[PDB]
């Protein structure tokens, strides 16, 4: 059912693949565009580009789904993936990570490095390749691009935010509030992760008006902040056989929501422990934090906080959701709230 | 003279800046983004950003140049500054570059390192805000939009050429071949340098025209393979008070015009000497190539190809400037050649 549209989706890469990597000499250069694809593009669970697609057909009149319209709908999906793969490769550098989707980082392997960073710009251009060989003579051509750059601004902002106030050998638990959490999420995450890609398929079925878009984007900023708690609750306490990912929000001294909610309810004793361990690479600080995080039960919080969260998305479905099917924004909200 | 234009264009930076550093809680986001701009923007002859202002003035009749005309060229060339200094930031990463227009790397700044990433593709992202803000209601707004992305695209083509040729730790003799630096230059060079701050100002001035286009490309591509050639040559031989940057092509194992021409002049005996001390940190190493080169006269062997490659871009000015003024080519060969 969900694994069969997922099925769908996956089968065009080898297409979207062939298009991109279609001038002998820079042969060479377009073979390592190919590995950079397939190793980065490929082994996600792909739901950021299936929303699209999915959002698309709930939003299309069916006699109007022809075959290259379709085509058109599952490439837009793959420049959504393409755009978190630009994202992803360059933000795995800057916080120092190891693993991703299962497997070492991109920068990580050996012969890659730092020239990964040029690899994830590659990343980047191939989405608006994909537009102009795809989307060209559409009349939301213009509005996919301009998503796509506004979408890339808006994320980079937040990258920029995240990187100030974790900052590396410097503590800085004043500036770890509830504000500064919620503005760094809203622009790093909730942006290209959710208004995105519904965005994407609403202009793509000629729905362009400034109030739904407005409307549809109060629902889904929404849900891009719960996600991103989700994404720091699961840095610690997640399994990575199942995240397919190792945690390093404590040692990167990132703002994450789990380190906010820590400093709200933490005695002077329990803030002076987690000023002291916070931030620094040694395994057994890391441990120092995590014991303390369980010892203000923030695993209990977090799932508090996910029900209360579901219960507020769902109240902001009935409200935003019309003239738009609330299916649209329900299979999202099933995907993300485990 | 060239000094009042450089004058007038520079004068012009404080509004760009104000215009992109214009959410309260997101400040400190915007102030960063302000110290990136200051800091890597400006520095630089500006003779990219300058060309699309002198190209303009030069292709649009003076009764058609009014003050917001000349605000959307300036602020066009502008957007070529920063599409350079996005892929110099990035460059420099990847290069291990110590200095950069008489100032140390931004990412070797304290604070800064691989920080940069997010920095530089921030710049890029200014490009379309200053496109978007100044250029959106104007007809030639997509063909701006998809000149910048393709001169990116191509860039970053001829960036993973570069790399790929000059692996870290592995001896590449047999890939520096005339044909693979011909091809690493025309994409990772040519293309932005020069083709798109000329195309920039034709665009603008109405010129949309294939034919047109590919006239101008058949002039500007030449003139951007010898700008690199000369980059490789001041690499060594340049004066780093003149050039404000310290060379590393030999350190790092690059396909440079040096090390062409070298390979096509040793005996077997000098092919074992460079073999042994070419890519690797070692400074004698790198005195040791220093010294083969001055052995083969090859900074005699530049000066003899600038002159022949002066004589052929005029001959390729002769052919392929009309309908545009010569002037318009003229200008760009005093500035590149000394
Ligand atoms: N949002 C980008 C990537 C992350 O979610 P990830 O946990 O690295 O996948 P981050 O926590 O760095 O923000
Ligand atoms: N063209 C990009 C920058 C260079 O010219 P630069 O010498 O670093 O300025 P490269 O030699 O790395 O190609
Ligand atoms: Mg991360
Ligand atoms: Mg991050
Ligand atoms: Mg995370
Ligand atoms: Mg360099
Ligand atoms: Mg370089
Ligand atoms: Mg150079």
């Amino acid at each position: 059912v969900y694994a069969q549209e997922k099925q769908d989706f996956v089968q065009h890469f080898s297409q979207i693949v062939r298009v991109l990597t279609e001038h002998p000499e820079i042969g060479d250069a377009i073979a390592r565009l190919k590995e950079v694809l397939e190793y980065n593009a490929i082994g996600g669970k792909y739901n950021r580009g299936l929303t699209v697609v999915v959002a698309f057909r709930e939003l299309v009149e069916p006699r109007k789904q022809d075959a290259d319209s379709l085509q058109r709908a599952w490439t837009v999906g793959w420049c959504v993936e393409l755009l978190q793969a630009f994202f992803l490769v360059a933000d795995d550098i800057m916080d120092s990570s190891l693993t991703r989707r299962g497997q070492i980082c991109w920068y990580q392997k050996p012969g890659v490095g730092l020239d990964a960073i040029n690899d994830a710009n590659l990343l980047e251009a191939c989405i608006y390749r994909l537009l102009k060989l795809y989307c060209r003579e559409q009349p939301y051509y213009l509005n996919l691009i301009e998503l796509f750059l506004q979408s890339s601004y808006q994320t980079e902002i937040g990258q920029t935010l995240d990187l100030l106030t974790a900052p590396q050998g410097n503590v800085d638990l004043v500036r770890f509030t509830e504000k500064r959490y919620k503005s760094i999420v809203k622009y790093k995450t909730a942006f290209a992760s959710f208004y995105l890609p519904i965005a994407a398929a609403m202009y793509m079925a000629g729905i362009d008006g400034e109030k739904e878009h407005a409307n549809a984007k109060k629902i889904l900023l929404e849900m891009g902040e719960f996600f991103q708690i989700q994404d720091d609750y699961l840095d610690l306490f997640g399994d990575p056989s199942v995240t397919g990912k190792i945690g390093t929000d404590i040692q990167d001294n990132k703002c994450s929501w789990l380190v906010v909610q820590c400093l709200q309810r933490a005695t002077p004793e329990q803030y002076q422990i987690l000023k002291e361990n916070y931030g620094q690479k040694e395994a057994e600080k890391v441990a120092r934090v995590k014991a303390l995080y369980e010892e203000l039960d923030l695993p209990a919080v977090f799932l508090q906080y996910e029900e209360d969260s579901y219960s507020h998305i769902m109240a902001l479905i009935e409200q935003y959701a019309a003239p738009l099917p609330p299916a649209v924004f329900l299979g999202l909200a099933r995907k993300i709230y485990k």
